[PDB]
């Protein structure tokens, strides 16, 4: 596994990614990795932010699928041919697997001004993956065609004209236990298309914010690498923004601020200690049994700062400020996935991010 330490990168909010090479000769690309998508996708034709994309002509190894994919969704969307092709990671298990890819001809908000990446790899389970649940998404392939094991672990970082490069490893096939510190504690994968998880409870600064279990997964709660904020249900959100305005107080902000859409600066001045803490309260593998997942400001702050928590209309998001701080481990063999204090992590000398457990809580069952 030290050959998969640090073999992430990105651009903060402009998502992480890892490098990988498609093809024969290898053709080098940098792939976004999507903890909430299924499905293997590279742009494959020119595009005003690629500054490289996937040429099938290009590979000798390349096996046309003859069949489309096209992909709507509320920004815009991305369309493609599907193809097979031999896939590896140069900083990750040392084989080489033919997999799906869909290559994008065409698109729209697809890719990103300046992230540096060149396509996704889509993490999740088949259920999602587009077209249809048959297209066997990249992972199982990964572990259909080789030994390496059912398992992989997300080690997200985190971090003046440019956005700060974040980094972070992907430790593929298993735990890397210098990357952690402390217990992991795991939370069961409530059903296997996105990674889903439950919470059965939240609290802003050790103050439970006294919801019906429901509405923490109300539609559902997802841990999603793919997505940079923690984004929450429309009410838990709500009551969120009210208790922590409340902590900050001292200082009042714009509510453009509260929305995610505007910035706030001070100039190593920041008030930290004025924001709350975060604790998420993950059903834990035992019925009545749970964990908390503890995040600081400087995780739901992201750099001048952005408020990174905002509102879902599709249920629950963990994403980066979450994962941020955190190892992260989806442990598919067993339907779980576990949280570990990051070896990384932002903190200060008064509080820190933290995994605890147990915790108990009653029903909980039907938080889903
Ligand atoms: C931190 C920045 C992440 O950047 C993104 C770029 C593209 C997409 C995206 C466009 S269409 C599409 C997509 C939608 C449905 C099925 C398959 C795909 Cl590839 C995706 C993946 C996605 O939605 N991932 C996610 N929610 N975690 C999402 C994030």
């Amino acid at each position: 596994f030290v050959e998969m330490v640090d073999n992430l990168r990105g651009k903060s909010g402009q998502g992480y990614y890892v490098e990988m090479t498609v093809g024969s000769p290898p053709q080098t690309l940098n792939i976004l990795v999507d903890t909430g998508s299924s499905n293997f996708a590279v742009g494959a034709a020119p595009h005003p932010f690629l500054h490289r994309y996937y040429q099938r002509q290009l590979s000798s190894t390349y096996r046309d699928l003859r069949k489309g994919v096209y992909v709507p969704y509320t920004q815009g969307k991305w369309e493609g041919e599907l193809g097979t092709d031999l896939v590896s990671i140069p900083h990750g298990p040392n084989v080489t697997v033919r997999a799906n890819i869909a290559a994008i001809t065409e698109s729209d908000k697809f890719f990103i001004n300046g992230s540096n990446w060149e396509g996704i790899l889509g993490l999740a389970y088949a259920e999602i993956a587009r077209p249809d649940d048959s297209l066997e998404p990249f992972f199982d392939s990964l572990v259909k065609q080789t030994h390496v094991p059912n398992l992989f672990s997300l080690q997200l970082c985190g971090a003046s004209e440019v956005l700060a490069s974040v980094g972070g490893s992907m430790i593929i096939g298993g735990i890397d236990h210098s990357l952690y510190t402390g217990s992991l504690w795991y939370t069961p994968i409530r059903r296997e298309w996105y990674y889903e998880v439950i919470i059965v409870r939240v609290e802003i600064n050790g103050q439970d914010l006294k919801m019906d279990c429901k509405e923490y997964n109300y539609d559902k709660s997802i841990v999603d690498s793919g997505t940079t904020n923690l984004r929450l249900p429309k009410k838990v959100f709500e009551a969120a923004v009210k208790s922590i305005k409340a902590a900050s107080s001292t200082e009042k902000f714009p509510d453009g601020f509260w929305l995610g859409e505007q910035l706030v600066c001070w100039q190593g001045t920041t008030p930290w200690n004025i924001f709350p803490v975060i604790s998420l309260y993950l059903m834990g593998e035992v019925t009545n049994q749970s964990f908390r997942i503890t995040i600081l400001p400087q995780q739901y702050l992201r750099p001048c700062y952005k408020f990174a928590i905002s509102q879902s209309s599709t249920g629950t998001v963990m994403g980066a400020v979450i994962m941020e701080g955190f190892y992260v481990v989806f442990d598919r063999a067993r339907k779980r996935i576990g949280f570990a204090v990051s070896a990384c992590h932002v903190h200060d000398e008064f509080r820190t991010a933290a995994v605890e457990g147990p915790f108990v809580t009653l029903d909980m069952e039907d938080c889903g």
